[PDB]
């Protein structure tokens, strides 16, 4: 054991210097400021939580139980409550890391503008409209609408049609969009010098305001054509149409400053990512700190620290990130198939730690279940010896292996 004491000493203070390191970097490089750069700050928080809790409860206990006193059961008690829950915050933080990889996989021009547009079967006022944001004529008239419609259709519709006529619609206005900023005098060079995100966001532009809408921002134009994304960003949104419609035009706006998916999907969507991480672990914590509290408080409630009933909270959020892991997959492929990515994409390359993490940690918490439950000493002081440096790993994975950390250090660098 005292082989073991020193190893898992070593693992978890390491640990903790990189995830402090790494939260520092993270923290203090405002252009590394990402929703992803959030999720693993918070994955570093609750493996920092974890090994804070280890080195103190391994200090007040091993550098016994039965005769502590009274500040010490209370220091020990809170200790043993932190480590709990930082260990299940862990896998469900690696739970919101699968969730956010596979949203962002997902999202594309299409995906943009089917979250800003939604789809209606009916038709509707926006001018009357029906599927996904397909204008049908300005005119009051109803009738006249409808009759645009069937003829569009080749049926009697009767203001009503299913979901894969409107999505045929969809793909019809997206080309129709670029095609008409690829003929557009003042939209194309704007369009040529542009990533992937920032042209899908121009793209949005046209499909709401129509080529000429978009062509009437010459001087919002060639802001942006000279990446002077701040500005460009300030001034648009001065314009009417941030007036008209300004919550599609703050995700607009924002995917042009940032060049990032970040606004999508939707504001305080990392709410939920909060309630997942940080919530949902104390949903399962706190109550059995109660019953430990009321029932079985003594010692120090110290499985090999980790408490037993909390092995099915886990289990759930394994369970979930399998189903994601294998989604993940399949889109990674398609969109290697279909060139619609490649390896330097910033995608694949989160999905390179992400990846390998979800099942490296999932596949370790299943065999500790198991061997904890065998009543493999040897076992355990293995797993246990190699996963006090999972902390380091994640932020090795996530941080000091990134490409835009180490060319952030690189810029600043070379800049003194
Ligand atoms: C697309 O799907 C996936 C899924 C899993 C994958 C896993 C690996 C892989 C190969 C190896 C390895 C290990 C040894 Cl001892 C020797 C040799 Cl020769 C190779 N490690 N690993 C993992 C451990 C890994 C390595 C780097 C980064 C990284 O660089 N992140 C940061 C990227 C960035 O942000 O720029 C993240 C994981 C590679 C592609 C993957 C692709
Ligand atoms: C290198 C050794 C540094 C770690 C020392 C802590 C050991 C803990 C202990 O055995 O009491
Ligand atoms: C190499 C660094 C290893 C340091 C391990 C001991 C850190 C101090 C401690 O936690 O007891
Ligand atoms: C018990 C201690 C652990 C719980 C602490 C939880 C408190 C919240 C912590 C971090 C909040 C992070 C919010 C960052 C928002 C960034 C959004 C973005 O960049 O897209
Ligand atoms: C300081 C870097 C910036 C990031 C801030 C992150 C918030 C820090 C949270 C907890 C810090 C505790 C780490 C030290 C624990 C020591 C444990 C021990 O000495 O036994
Ligand atoms: C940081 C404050 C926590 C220190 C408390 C240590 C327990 C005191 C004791 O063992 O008597
Ligand atoms: C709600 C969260 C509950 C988490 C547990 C909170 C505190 C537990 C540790 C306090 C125990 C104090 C005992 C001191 C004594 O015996 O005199
Ligand atoms: C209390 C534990 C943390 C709460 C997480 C949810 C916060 C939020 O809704 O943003
Ligand atoms: C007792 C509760 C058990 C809960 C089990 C949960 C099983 C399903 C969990 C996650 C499923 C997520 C699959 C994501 C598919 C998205 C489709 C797409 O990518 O377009
Ligand atoms: C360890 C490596 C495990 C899986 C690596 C898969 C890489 C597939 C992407 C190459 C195209
Ligand atoms: C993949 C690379 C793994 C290579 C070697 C793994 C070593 C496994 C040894 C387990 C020891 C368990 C025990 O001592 O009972
Ligand atoms: C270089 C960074 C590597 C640091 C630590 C890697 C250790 C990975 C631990 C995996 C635990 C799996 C297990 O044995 O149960
Ligand atoms: C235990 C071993 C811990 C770390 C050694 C393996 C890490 C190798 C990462 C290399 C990734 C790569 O070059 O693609």
């Amino acid at each position: 054991y005292s082989s073991f004491q020193v190893m898992y000493t070593v693992g978890y203070s390491l640990s903790l210097a990189a995830l402090l390191l790494a939260l520092a970097i993270l923290g203090g490089l405002s252009k590394l400021h990402c929703t992803a750069n959030a999720i693993h700050a918070n994955l570093f928080l609750s493996f920092v939580l974890k090994a804070s809790a280890v080195l103190f409860i391994d200090g007040l206990l091993r550098t016994v139980s039965t005769w502590l006193s009274d500040g010490a059961v209370a220091a020990c008690r809170v200790a043993a409550v932190f480590m709990q829950y930082g260990i299940v915050a862990n896998y469900c933080w690696l739970l919101v890391e699968g969730l956010y990889l596979h949203n962002l996989l997902g999202l594309n021009i299409f995906e943009m503008l089917r979250i800003d547009e939604g789809l209606r079967l009916k038709i509707y006022k926006d001018y009357y409209t029906i599927g996904i944001g397909h204008l049908l004529t300005k005119s009051p008239s109803l009738n006249a609408a409808k009759s645009e419609l069937d003829k569009a259709i080749g049926r009697n519709t009767n203001g009503v049609i299913t979901k894969d006529e409107a999505e045929k619609l969809f793909n019809q206005d997206v080309d129709a969009a670029v095609r008409g900023i690829l003929r557009n005098a003042k939209l194309k060079p704007v369009y040529d010098s542009l990533d992937a995100v920032r042209r899908a966001a121009l793209i949005n532009m046209v499909f709401q305001m129509g080529e000429t809408g978009v062509a009437g921002f010459t001087n919002s134009l060639r802001m942006l054509q000279q990446k002077r994304w701040d500005e460009a960003a300030v001034n648009l949104a001065k314009s009417r149409w941030y007036n008209q419609t300004p919550n599609r035009a703050k995700r607009v706006i924002t995917t042009f400053r940032t060049g990032t998916w970040d606004a999508y999907p939707e504001r305080s969507f990392f709410s939920l990512y909060l309630g997942i991480g940080w919530g949902a672990p104390a949903l399962f914590v706190v109550p059995w700190a109660v019953v430990k509290c009321l029932f079985e408080n003594v010692q120090c409630w110290t499985n090999m620290g980790f408490w037993w009933i909390l092995r099915f909270p886990v289990f759930l959020a394994i369970l979930i990130n399998f189903f994601i892991f294998v989604r993940i997959v399949q889109l990674l492929v398609a969109k290697l198939r279909a060139r619609q990515m490649h390896h330097t994409d910033y995608a694949f390359r989160l999905a390179k730690s992400t990846l390998t993490l979800i099942p490296l940690l999932g596949v370790h918490f299943v065999v500790f279940a198991f061997v904890t439950d065998e009543h493999r000493s040897a076992k355990l002081f293995f797993d246990l010896a190699l996963s006090s440096f999972q902390g380091l790993l994640v932020a090795v994975l996530y941080c000091f292996l990134n490409k835009e950390v180490q060319s952030e250090l690189r810029r600043r660098w070379h800049r003194a």
